[PDB]
């Protein structure tokens, strides 16, 4: 029911549903980016590590805006002779999220059989019966194979295989989205962008890169080709407005505008662009929150390495909860973040100094 | 009194007030270190990343001289409603450095208001009593507004915007300095160096790094314009011949000579350059030590990983304490390690076998 | 910037960077307070511990006001091999306030070099480096000397030598100030009182008292010589308004007016004089709060003890923080409490019953 139209339902469904680790046998979701985003742009390439290059052409300096892609997901190591499996996980997850329902094992392409992973059982004492933490060992999962030889047959290897099976829905009816955030909102954000921008006042690069949730130089490796001279970052990790907890965090997201990094753990933004953007969302009328970090890893750390020595800023679609299970956003802040980046990039020109 | 003049009081004065973390609305180092250097050099530029560029021009290998400028801060993230902050460190602090005086807050370029840090209230326990160690989540800032509307009246806002207040005292006078030392007494003895050095024997780059203590190749950025085929560095970590500790640690630092790394965590310094300098002390009747850790990152490391694969070698202005608050040093090792540099960039043209 | 003239900015320096133990050879604060106090009063008089007497004459029952200037130091015990010193507190520190610059060594009057004190090193164990409170044996201080010998020449002896090295200045430019607070706000008081009061309506004695945070009766020496049939007191020890705490603190201190004394552990205020003040301040248009602590030991307590059996009451400048470091104020309630007291002792007269 898209009153507004400001984000289409329809489009968020086909990328978030699609696995979550590209150059796999998963790697649907590499033609699904260039399905969409081809038609808006004069060309686009694939590097050799599964990167995505989309060159949009002008006159100007080299803006470079890079996504994510690379959902967290789980790894098979082994198979256990009932037929059940265990598990490795991939960096950045919790484990106190081991399932609600379906995880799902991508075999190949187009091919896919639900599995759980409830439980790892845990030890025999008093105060660890308390402890109902998993063990870090780590859990393990269930796909119903009663023996190795069955499992096998399926068609389950060793290999980074498992996802977590979400799907997109409304909460809030008014406004908000279950699903909708890691690894892509920041992607619809370029793809709505490709749609809004028209006259092209600096020559953009658009990147999605893989390998960030583990190895954030994985965006690195794209950048040289691409980057020089400007640079600009859509990653995400917060701690949004848990209640029980004091002010300390609520700043950092109460539903209201987008956010832009000054801080992380890797990054410290080149201030001179933060003021800019401070400028230019109250220019126009637009909401904007000023988030930092403790902790996380994003992209934008990786660009400020490359040789030229990049000043780099870095938006925020804001409100996530803890990334492996549920994923909840706002419908303003994403319309709004595409906004303020779509008036940046043809304002840039003026910003050199 | 300076009754050698070894080491300028004045000179020292200048460089540590200022503010430790550049390109911010505190900028200001930036011009002095500029304001400076510029008269004994041919040329000097300004890199993207807030890089200093000194090219002193001449006939030889190309010399990498890095020293950081990033000295600790902390960061506002939000505003109570009673008008006091909280804060996010930078990397590397340790918060048992709460405060004894004065936090002041750098709102922009010549304004300042003092500001105290002193207390976050320890939680309602009796072993915790005891525990009279601060809570992790971080200590709190006062700067006496009643309000946040007042707070921000003021120009306080978001972003990393404090720092320490030294100032520069002398104790020991016959020979000690008080807060000479983290992140600039390398860029005093750069300047020494440059008005000690005539006769270029070998091209130089001095550089003065950002970003240091938080994403130490920031560094890297400046090196590729600028090192190949050779490096150097001036950084620092110690832990200083506190008393009560064994003698495995006295030999770091007992108030004589400088420190040459030959390991760190990040850096194996090539250690023919090691030898030599070990050679070349001896020669001149220079004092040195040879100092080594089991943790820190430094600015050499972020050196070796440049495309030529660099070998290099780092010297050390040792005696430092916890590097937040005091930062006692030895006039005699710093002069020190002035001459030995001196030396050693004239000699280079034989070392490169 | 006295845009009011209510808190001379002037004269608190002069009392408060002046060092906080007297009778030893750092006595000039006894100098001080008679230099300014005796040309406002008939007659002054110093007692044999160091207390200070000021004797305005005048037709009426006998007042005592007594504040302490008794500031909190350290003490140096014993000189380690390596030129490094240990240190004993005086009663009331807390050691977490180690330093975070400048601890002063007066050997004499009018010489005073700096030291640091920042570390004693913490245990070796794994919990212990979570532990970071320093080890109650006592932390130690460095003056940068090598040895104990060249540390004897400079001046140092054993004794009760050191102090915090505060200095004052200016935060909330609206209103707040930094270090004015403890043992040398209640004086500033006392000396505004003396130019204020024209007309004795009750003959008045002005003490400033020593020996307060350790052996508190040091006060009481003063009081058998002056007391008789009544008393008063201007001393203090908050906990207040500090973030993240419950509501059962915000009302020692909110900003806003004076703070009358009801519980001590050690006194108990005739609680006529304090439905009196309280009577007073509301015919005046005077603010005022009713503190109680369930700790403490002030003036007040001592002069209940005198053979005549005094009742008493307290004033107290509220808005400390923990005494060591950094002692914010409030200019409002400083000025408040001087027209306070200055009405009560005029009108002291009809008070008797
Ligand atoms: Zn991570
Ligand atoms: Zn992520
Ligand atoms: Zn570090
Ligand atoms: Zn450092
Ligand atoms: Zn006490
Ligand atoms: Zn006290």
């Amino acid at each position: 029911m898209e009153v507004r139209n400001m984000v289409d339902y329809e489009l968020l469904k086909k990328v978030v549903e699609a696995p979550g680790v590209s150059g796999y046998e998963f790697l649907g979701i590499r033609d699904v980016v260039i399905e969409e985003i081809k038609d808006y742009v004069d060309e686009v390439k694939v590097d050799k590590l599964g990167n995505v290059i989309a060159h949009k052409k002008g006159e100007g300096p080299k803006v470079m805006i890079a996504a994510h892609m690379d959902q967290i997901g789980l790894m098979v190591t082994h198979i256990e002779k009932n037929g059940f499996l265990r598990v490795a996980p991939i960096g950045g997850v919790d484990p106190k999220t081991l399932i609600a329902q379906r995880f799902k094992v991508w075999i190949d392409k187009g091919k896919f059989i639900y599995g759980v992973g409830a439980s790892v059982p845990p030890h025999i004492q008093k105060p660890e019966d308390r402890k109902k933490a998993p063990d870090w060992d780590q859990i393990f999962i269930d796909i119903g194979a009663e023996s190795k030889e069955e499992a096998e047959d399926m068609g389950v290897k060793i290999g980074t295989v498992i996802t977590w099976d979400g799907r997109l829905e409304r909460l809030g009816k008014h406004r908000f989205v279950s699903i909708a955030f890691d690894d892509r909102i920041a992607v619809y954000t370029i793809l709505e962008v490709a749609k809004q921008l028209k006259d092209a006042k600096a020559d953009v690069y658009f990147v999605a890169t893989v390998q960030e949730e583990v190895g954030l130089r994985g965006a690195r490796t794209s950048a040289f080709g691409i980057e020089p001279d400007y640079g600009f970052a859509i990653d995400v990790t917060i701690a949004a407005d848990i209640p029980g907890t004091p002010e300390h965090k609520q700043v950092t997201h109460l539903g209201k505008g987008t956010a832009i990094k000054i801080m992380d753990r890797s990054v410290i933004c080149h201030p001179t662009i933060v003021r800019w953007l401070e400028e230019l969302a109250k220019k126009h009328e637009i909401p904007y929150q000023l988030e930092i970090l403790l902790g996380g890893g994003t992209d934008a750390g990786a660009i400020h390495l490359t040789k030229a020595g990049v000043p780099t800023g870095a938006l925020s679609v804001p409100a996530r909860y803890i990334h492996s299970n549920t994923e909840v956003v706002d419908e303003r802040d994403v319309d709004a973040t595409v906004e303020l980046m779509t008036k940046a990039l043809e304002n840039i020109h003026e910003l050199k100094i």
